[PDB]
């Protein structure tokens, strides 16, 4: 799934769309997405002026947007997140977002997310969603 | 503490600085910050085009920045967050960010954060920080 | 009137829409609007780098946009403005915009506007509009 | 006076600096400035989506910034403005800003401003400043 | 051809639309376009912080967009460019873009472009396009 | 060479810095740089609204910035470019920029640049620089 298709699946748009493509998809099971980290993204100017580092909260949003793609190919709002920010992410990194469904029902979904650069884990989260 | 002082305390800057002022401060104990939610903030164009709603992850970042102000008046990176997104936040809302210290040591800090509009709770989190 | 409705009433959009909500409305008479002032608004980076202060001309535009909301719930272009900038406005302020109609005709309208923070008057203006 | 010098004279910066160069200067008397109107300026996206027209309030700010250049080559805040918006200004226009000093004292200045495209007058204003 | 018409002819939009108006048009032969250079354009903040100068590559894009207008009034992608950057372009300059068709076929077009400030040549290019 | 070092070598900054890291460097000979292509970069909103594709002219600028890094680790302005845009580049692509020096003298440098995604060539250029 290329960026043009991702844009239509994900309701978020610039400057708050943090998926570039889908790399792997097992419906009702798992998705793997890619987000290129570019020094030319607007949030880096503010985080931080002296040192560009990807904000952990935006890794969480990327994981949530990957989950939404997984849901839709099988209005979702993040209902909760339990996240550990293990390692920092920099311009030049290719961020890999892996989502595994834990449980889905008509009104909610609970997933486990792992963010990786290469195959070093940089972020792990459990996310829950509601069907607003 | 007005915006000009907040700007110097918090290393984040536009478009990733999400505190406007400090309202209440008990050093080593508690801080209460204010973030005005304005429809003229850049992230609303992307979240969402059809319906401007504050991203929950940016409420988390606001809570984290309030904590950093509390730490400094007593390089902090979010190390973990356990957050429940209870209620949505809209342009026109005055977001109140209340941080209570749980435990601080030379190398880490753990806090409980509550975000409110009026005195309706919209977000609750436990946050941990490292001293990078 | 919430932001979503304001967005559809006012033809201006980001980064030039300076109303968040309507607080009070007496058709053909008076409107009271709210604009949250946020340090995360794009114009503050340029006015001024050393010290964020709301440009008076953008308070005028906010007053004009409030007037347009009042007109429409009863293409308007600012035709004239006679304005006194009394007191400065800062990130964290809730700007209250009060418009009273002086005279409306098929082709023009003349209003008196008052901008307040709390109930301290920060700006007073007489505005006229044409029906372009 | 080219843009690089204008940038240092005027405390405003992007996206709120609305002078490109100084064309004519008689100290303590008169200044003539130029502002190119470009469709690639950020405010046009919001004013208006369907039809790009320069906001009159930003012509006022341009006139005020020209005045500040005149003052400095002989912290100024707009204290008042009495302005008539005669004719619209579009991308592609070269906006000419002519400022004539009415009266200056240690603490205030009052000027008359005329904005022109070609030699058609598009805006006329009387402006006053304080020495904040 | 004013900006509103240019916007509909050219598929590029803010912040990548670099034509303001069409000044002269001989279909299947020649076009002359105008791009105002404004210090309030977003790319100047990055090129360069210490000294605003128009990037030569964006003059090339302006020449390419002028060519596309000429094509359409008689999806084009730049296929090649052979360009000499003779003289620098600054905020305050009115950039004149002159395109002469060399050869057009159903699937490609080759043009010669000259960019001028006043009638000093600042850029000369040969451009080719494909019909993607 | 990571992004933080690239930022100090290259005078361009956001939104006109198009290198993320240096991958390979043989002084006075060759450099290989990486630019992540992210759908969250500001130029994609304008090129094109319906379909995000990297502008070829910005690949040229990326090649020029890679060359400048090579020069400095051994004020450069693009003096000329002879470029063939072979294949399109999309959000999600990792753009590889390979520069080989042809000839350097005290006042000028001539290089050959190749841009690749994977090891498919997307752009080839000959660039010349002056020492402004």
């Amino acid at each position: 799934v290329n960026f043009e298709e991702v844009r239509e699946l994900v309701p978020q748009k610039y400057p708050f769309l943090f998926i570039d493509k889908v790399i792997e998809l097992q419906k009702e099971a798992r998705i793997v997405c890619l987000k290129n980290i570019s020094g030319n993204e607007p949030f880096f100017a503010g985080h931080f002026p002296d040192f560009a580092i990807m904000p952990g909260v935006l890794i969480v949003e990327a994981l949530a947007q990957a989950s939404i793609i997984l849901f839709k190919k099988s209005v979702f709002l993040l209902a909760s997140a339990n996240v550990r920010f293990s390692k920092p992410v920099f311009p030049g990194d290719q961020l890999i977002l892996e989502i595994d469904i834990e449980k889905v029902i008509s009104s909610a979904a609970i997933v486990k997310g792992v963010a990786k650069v290469g195959d070093k884990v940089v972020t792990k989260a459990t996310l829950s969603f509601g069907v607003a």
